[PDB]
């Protein structure tokens, strides 16, 4: 008999959520319908069975469905049951009236929005108003913990309601020159009603693409946490900036970026100390029923991936919703992990204007038509329970009416009215740092020559690409800049060229040479920092995160590196919806850098191209900088210009692979100490050598590593009649520098754009159309030399590649 | 007290025993690991006997996760098969497992000894996946199933071809890196049984996990052909997806969650996938602590309550046993099973990798490791299962296989009308009113059904009905039609109503499904499969691509809510749809329907990015179209389904043009016409218009035609002509040249478009048209919106000014 009690306790803890009264529509008519009575007064801590069962039913089978026994941490399971399996204190009339006032503000906003403006039906929060007192309780609990800020990310349902009743934006600013308003960022201050603290509340900008903003929010919060010296890269472990992420039930279950973002939750390079998730679960996805949207019992079942606790709550019980919200903030503060709140509600109206939702969901909408709103339900529940009087309930209807009048009145009143060069001592210092090993550190035998070669390069020259990159980042850290670098295997580098972090051969202890540059020679800090990480095997969440990080800290140098440029198409929604277009659409600026290893080397269609043609197609004046440098020094100056120009604009860099080790692709010390970024490059024989530009009759215009192959061929045949000009900055086109460079070759009879990429790829589709228009006296008659148009970036054969590469070189000198 | 402590101990082993199980063959984590024993407890058994059953079941070389499963019958099924004294395998079964290890290791030695640059394809340290996969396929043949279809990354691929798919070495090493991405097909013959089963391998790009929904789609198409599964007569789901993964990719790629989310959906279920994660506890140079935020790489599978089995890759018997249990669970509950095989990567990730640079501790333990073949040969001696002579013979079975592959490869080196009759239209029209007895139509759906009967007999056929006329007529001709996308049954713009819902019961009725039956009552062989998809682009597009590969005879259409969200499926468009044919010889006839058009609804409700599909295009890879009339769309779909060519079709479809009263077609356009790649104004082909009066030619595509035609009619501009390019790719060079030759007095030609200057057809047409037709398009100018970093403005007011500005420039 005593063992059957233990199994009964576990059954309520494990599966009680399946019998909880969480659906305010009660659609499932089989949910509830599918030891002895003398054992109830027997004692089994010693408590009677009737008392054990009453605690279990109240905790697990009322308006809150708790999912927590999947959590592997026993201390976390114990923490939840200790707060859930107790007789809770009923809220004070003041707290209940405050919750009612929030529901009054929410429903008064939705009534106005629908009655005053046209085409607002799709933004309607009606049937889900309880999310306003729930979000209020989240932010108020964060202020109770003395935290610094809450950053919200959400889809567009109830967004202006959130702006007015959560962010605290006035109606004069919200409805000023009144649909882009449902995607813009906002910032405000939350002041506690019954407390003495305040907290910053901000809402991040987003596209229509549901859940795409999820990793953006995380990066943005992480950047703010790093600035406030809180969290993983902070002195305290408070993680004082809280991500509050809102979702829809269909989108939460169907979008892969949800799993990718949850996968970042505890990573040292990406953790934000736990996200508070709120799913506005109105049990519908436009016309689609949940049975066609997911293969699991709950829309939130993906969150079990990271062992997050889940609370299914009845959206018609605003007190249970406010209680769960506060418990969620307390759990996040105690364990630095994600908490998911699944708010079960309904969508009162159609999804949009042309929707009669009884066409596709006739049963759901026969039940929703008999439903009276949450505000009215809660007013009636408070009257029944004896908590408020008739006068008090009527006064709450007087508060509703007043809030409805104020928004109609306020809106009525509103309608009536730079050098990038460094000193040789800076290069030497970055070189010396690679040998300034901690006491007793063991370098791996194959890493030691790289360190010694870097000291040699810093003092003697022949600086390679990999070191030039670290010279740029190291000099920025020495000047006080925060640098964040990440990507797949970025600490070592895909091509074993970086070694930004080196690992002790015997202990596994990490050493970061560039971090020594954050301290001045006198011993004082520079204000700079080097944050280098290996990313998860993700493109979409990682690129979203880095974009978000640069928005969070405009003063940070943020670089994301693709393993190969070919895999960046996995992050196309971020490129399309945030990076390339956020500035023009929302006034949101980002200085994020994307490093894309690019080049035809015979390694196949997924190890050859970062799709230059796609970034060039996305480009429009001042949206991005797109470059393909051919020398280490020009790359060094490109990164330093980007970090010091005071302009917030993304930089797309097509980076080398075998050209990292090309002995001709090296730079002299003077190229770093007495030069600047060169958008257009001539051959050294004309600028430093004894070459004669007047002998040139054929001009080859190119970009990237093919330059070295063209230069080698010219040198082999002694072709003084051919000159090779490189376009280092692909976008914006360096019109003036290009014109001035070409004017130095007066006897040119023919001009050719030479590229490795197929004819429908690389720079030709845009340059072939743009160059003859922007410079008609220079490029009228411009012809193309490249691979044939292909449906893939290249051939699968390294043999077919080698024949095509030779064909390009032979055509250019034919 | 003592008896209740036993119940709590049993639950602890069932729930958390997997945390203490000896699953890691490297034992990296050095912190992961009596009088009541002879007393009998309640069945009556001694505590020592209860506890030994729990330790053997949950804390040996198999870590079982199943108490997260919400179905009590599934928890009970696992419990019963895991908590029993299992029969030890026969010497014949053990020697067979050893023979599979011998073949797999010899292959690896040969591959690393003979050829150069093969390091990254090495399965060394992970060879036990070969007897594990063998057990999966053998258990599927024991159930009498029809086929096992495999999807995997490139590690161990050529080993899988030779020792699983059964391909000979002469076919594998013929003209010997594209071989690590091609599809393959073979027959598996049972060693100790009398059944055989088909085994196939699907093609894939380098993008890890991108093939996951493609495999599901391919399998579902084969299941529908065999009349098995969700759309079948039997519930056997006799085509089994076997999906292999890596541990870093399984945890980090979102497409994994998206594909798992399809596992039980009526439109996407394949009756359960067998998942095998080759968990070598590393991703190139990255440790699991930088790859995931959970205890196991397989924790995502808990999303659909899938049972998970963590198995020690150095124990080939536990691996084979778990594989067979997984197939039995999939057969019993038609649900996914995940096998997490813990192993190691013996060598570097590739040529330039000394793995001890980044993982020095792991690789010092790996360097002391002897392979699972040598280990299992030794374990059989220790157990007394095999003799010295048997162990020596097994070592000479290894040597023989090693010789055979070197010798066989040595020996290798030495050597159509789309028009329908009026009766067909009338029949599809009549079907919309042929309601089942007692069916209640929603009051707003009834006029749609009555207007379709009217359109079928009287004309003025709109876009939405023209689509159903094309699909219906294909079903009547015996074709299988699969249509899906977000809210596709009704249509995003409430225009389709492919499925109608009973107002009082909620019962679904599919009017086009009546066309699957001939007037005499016999079946046509056709079928209409229409579904609402999950809120996914990547998995759904991958699935539909896979479905067309699985059934080349099927008409497969995927519909975006708005073309603006198809960029969420960019990896599928880039790696499969646009390039699969040229890269792998793999053909697909998948259709993508992308609602497109500038209407002032913002940058995410305006464009399907025409310019991107046109940039991806290369001769004969895809067909790209933007029809302006219902009849031309009807003929486009009918040509695509009847041309006998397996090529993807990209269609930019309307939104407000669905209800444009000028955008309607006559019955004769369906009964006495064909697809027209280039369209002239009806005043010149049927009316009294004079082509010789024309001095300005406006070339365009899509709905802007109607706005340009209305302006021409308003001002009576006989000097202007509007020519539409309906087929954007391949460019209809011949018909375009012939059409323009009919306007001899043209002095100026303009490409007119709604899209910004860097978007739409202009970036490609502006460069291509003057080159392919120099005598017609030299001097071709552009009329469009300015170049923009987004597909449009956020303002409907800015949109309206820009739209008017385009029309004014075209007639200025
Ligand atoms: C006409 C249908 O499309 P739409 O209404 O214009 C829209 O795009 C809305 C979002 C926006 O545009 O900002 C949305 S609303 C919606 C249903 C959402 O379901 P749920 O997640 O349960 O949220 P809800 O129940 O609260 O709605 C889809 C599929 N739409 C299109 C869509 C598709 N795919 C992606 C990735 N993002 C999208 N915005
Ligand atoms: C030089 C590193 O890149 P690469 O080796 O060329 C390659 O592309 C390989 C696959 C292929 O190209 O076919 C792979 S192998 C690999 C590590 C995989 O780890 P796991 O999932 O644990 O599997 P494993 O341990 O069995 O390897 C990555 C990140 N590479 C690049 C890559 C990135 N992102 C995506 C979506 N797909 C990829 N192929
Ligand atoms: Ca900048
Ligand atoms: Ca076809
Ligand atoms: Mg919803
Ligand atoms: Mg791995």
């Amino acid at each position: 008999k005593n063992a059957r009690v233990i199994e009964l306790i576990a059954a309520y803890r494990n599966r009680g959520h399946l019998m909880a009264d969480i659906d305010p529509l009660r659609l499932d008519n089989t949910r509830f319908r599918s030891l002895t009575l003398w054992d109830l007064d027997r004692e089994f801590q010693r408590k009677k069975l009737r008392d054990i069962l009453s605690v279990l039913r109240d905790a697990y089978c009322r308006h809150v469905g708790v999912e927590y026994t999947h959590i592997l941490e026993p201390e976390q399971q114990r923490w939840i049951q200790e707060r859930v399996e107790t007789k809770h204190d009923k809220p004070t009339v003041a707290e209940q009236k405050y919750i009612l006032s929030k529901l009054n503000a929410a429903e008064a906003f939705e009534t106005f929005l629908q009655t005053k403006y046209v085409g607002q039906k799709r933004f309607s929060l009606e049937g889900a108003e309880t999310v306003i007192p729930m979000m209020d309780a989240v932010i108020d609990q964060c202020a109770e913990h003395g935290l610094d800020e809450v950053v919200i990310a959400m889809p567009h349902r109830g967004r202006l309601n959130v702006l007015a009743n959560i962010v605290g934006k006035p109606y004069s600013q919200i409805f000023s020159e009144f649909d882009v308003k449902y995607h813009l960022g906002a910032t405000g201050t939350y002041i506690q009603m019954f407390g003495d603290n305040d907290i910053e509340v901000s809402l991040t900008a987003n596209p229509s693409h549901l859940e795409a903003v999820d990793p953006v929010l995380e990066g943005l919060v992480r950047a703010k946490q790093d600035l406030l010296d809180t969290g993983e890269e902070g002195s305290d472990n408070r993680f004082s900036v809280v991500p509050l992420m809102l979702h829809g039930d269909a989108a939460f279950a169907g979008q892969g970026v949800v799993a990718e973002t949850l996968n970042l939750a505890l990573l040292r390079g990406y953790r934000t100390g736990g996200t508070i998730h709120i799913v506005v679960n109105n049990q519908i996805g436009f016309t689609t029923a949940p049975t066609d949207s997911r293969s699991s019992e709950y829309c939130t079942d993906v969150a079990k991936m990271i062992g997050a606790p889940i609370f299914h709550v009845n959206g018609d019980d605003p007190e249970a919703c406010a209680w769960v919200a506060r418990l969620a903030v307390d759990f996040r503060q105690a364990f630095k992990k994600d908490v998911v709140i699944d708010m079960l509600c309904y969508r009162r109206r159609g999804h949009n204007e042309g929707d009669d939702p009884s066409m596709t969901q006739p049963y759901m909408y026969d039940v929703i038509d008999t439903k009276r709103g949450s505000r009215k339900a809660y007013t009636e529940a408070l009257i029944g329970r004896g908590d408020i009087s008739m006068k008090e309930a009527e006064d709450a209807l007087r508060d509703y009416q007043g809030q409805l009048e104020r928004v109609f009145n306020e809106v009525r009143e509103l309608e009536k009215h730079l050098a990038t060069a460094v000193d040789k001592a800076m290069l030497q210092r970055i070189g010396d740092a690679h040998l300034a090993l901690p006491e007793g550190f063991t370098v791996h035998p194959r890493v030691r020559p790289v360190l010694e070669k870097r000291r040699e390069m810093a003092y003697e020259g022949r600086i390679d690409w990999a070191f030039a990159e670290l010279l740029a980042l190291g000099s920025l850290i020495a000047e006080g800049k925060l640098v964040r670098l990440s990507g797949q295997d970025t600490q070592r580098g895909t091509f074993t060229q970086r070694h930004a972090v080196i690992v002790d051969r015997k202990t596994g202890e990490e050493f970061t040479p560039l971090q020594l540059l954050a301290t001045n020679p006198d011993g004082t800090p520079t204000g700079g920092k080097f944050l280098v990480y290996n990313s998860a095997l993700s493109e979409f969440a990682a690129v979203g995160f880095e974009y978000g990080y640069s928005v969070g800290n405009p003063d940070a140098m943020v670089l994301w590196e693709a393993q190969f440029g070919d895999f960046v198409n996995g992050a196309q929604s971020i490129i399309d919806e945030f990076i390339s277009s956020g500035e023009a659409k929302w006034g949101q600026l980002s200085d994020v850098v994307l490093l894309l290893p690019h080049g035809h080397e015979g390694q196949g269609p997924d190890h050859t191209s970062g799709r230059i043609e796609r970034f060039l197609q996305l480009w429009a004046e001042g949206s991005m900088t797109i470059a393909m440098p051919s020398t280490p020094a020009n790359y060094f100056h490109l990164l330093r210009r980007h970090g010091k120009d005071g302009i917030q604009r993304p930089l797309i860099v097509f980076t080398p692979k075998s050209m990292l080790r090309n002995k001709a692709a090296v730079s002299d010390i003077r190229d770093f100490t007495e030069s600047k970024f060169r958008s257009v490059l001539e051959e050294p024989m004309y600028t430093d050598g004894e070459g004669d530009r007047n002998k040139v009759t054929r001009l080859l215009l190119t970009s990237g590593k093919i330059y070295y192959e063209l230069a080698a061929r010219k040198a082999k045949e002694n072709r003084e009649d051919v000159a090779i000009v490189r376009i280092e900055q692909l976008a914006p086109l360096p019109r003036r520098r290009l014109a001035e460079t070409l004017d130095r070759y007066p006897n040119v009879k023919e001009k050719f754009w030479v590229q490795e990429e197929p004819a429908n790829q690389g720079a030709w589709p845009s340059f072939g159309l743009t160059l003859p228009e922007i410079l008609p006296d220079h490029f009228t008659g411009l012809k193309r030399i490249s691979r044939r148009a292909m449906s893939a970036p290249s051939s699968g054969s390294s043999k077919v590649h080698a024949v095509e590469q030779q064909e390009i070189l032979d055509t250019a000198f034919g």
